[PDB]
């Protein structure tokens, strides 16, 4: 009875395997935009991507993650609310079943379609085992997806799809540029979460990008037709694959516009 985003193993049972789901900063959060204030204080975020290198991609039962090279300081993120370098290990996705939901986090209780997740751990503890033992140890650079025209820079994993449709399967996935996944504006929100799947683990800084990307419906129904479960087994889409808000209890979203 592995954790899962059923009826009896989604993020209402997770609890009772990983408590801290009920913790005091727990992600993801709605952003209440007018609730939001501007930061004097953030510097201006910095998104190095140029030398990234991507490896594989992963078919993990939940998601995909896209995997980089993290051996180096190739692709970085700092700035912004971030104190030090923060390296890429890997980007996935939360998406639904609708194009009415999907995203974890959601603006003003607007849900969208998708949501990308850069994933990025302080080098200033050596490694992502050590840093999910700190409160600072992660940053994760969340971009919403909404359903319009396609995003070129997306293609590229798009049709590996086909060969990692289940739990388990991987496939080789190298000189994949993230650059292409970035919208116009860095324009952010930002404060301190979690990780929003077990462990759960509230090690986050939370930076959220306002502006949407746009990718296609035909882009989207690919990832649809992922599948939850391993090769041989009875199909179970991979959808709705996102945690709901959790409570913003003692925190404060900060924007950096
Ligand atoms: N949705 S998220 O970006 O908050 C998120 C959720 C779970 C993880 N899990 C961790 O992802 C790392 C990189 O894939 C693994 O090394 C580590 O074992 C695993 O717990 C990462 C980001
Ligand atoms: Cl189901
Ligand atoms: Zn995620």
């Amino acid at each position: 009875h592995h954790w899962g985003y059923g009826k009896h193993n989604g993020p209402e049972h997770w609890h009772k395997d990983f408590p801290i789901a009920k913790g005091e900063r727990q992600s993801p959060v709605d952003i209440d935009t007018h609730t939001a204030k501007y930061d004097p204080s953030l510097k201006p975020l910095s998104v190095s991507y140029d030398q990234a290198t991507s490896l594989r991609i992963l078919n993990n039962g939940h998601a995909f993650n896209v995997e980089f090279d993290d051996s180096q300081d190739k692709a970085v993120l700092k700035g912004g609310p971030l104190d030090g370098t923060y390296r890429l290990i890997q980007f996935h996705f939360h998406w639904g079943s609708l194009d009415g939901q999907g995203s974890e986090h959601t603006v003003d209780k607007k849900k969208y379609a998708a949501e990308l997740h850069l994933v990025h751990w302080n080098t200033k503890y050596g490694d992502f085992g050590k840093a999910v033992q700190q409160p600072d140890g992660l940053a994760v650079l969340g971009i919403f997806l909404k359903v319009g025209s396609a995003k070129p820079g997306l293609q590229k994993v798009v049709d590996v799809l086909d060969s990692i449709k289940t739990k388990g399967k991987s496939a080789d996935f190298t000189n994949f540029d993230p650059r292409g996944l970035l919208p116009e504006s860095l324009d952010y929100w930002t404060y301190p979460g979690s990780l929003t799947t077990p462990p759960l683990l509230e090690c986050v800084t939370w930076i959220v990008l306002k502006e949407p990307i746009s990718v296609s419906s035909e882009q989207v129904l690919k990832f649809r037709k992922l599948n939850f479960n391993g090769e041989g087994e009875p199909e179970e889409l991979m959808v709705d694959n996102w945690r709901p808000a959790q409570p913003l209890k003692n925190r404060q979203i900060k924007a950096s516009f």
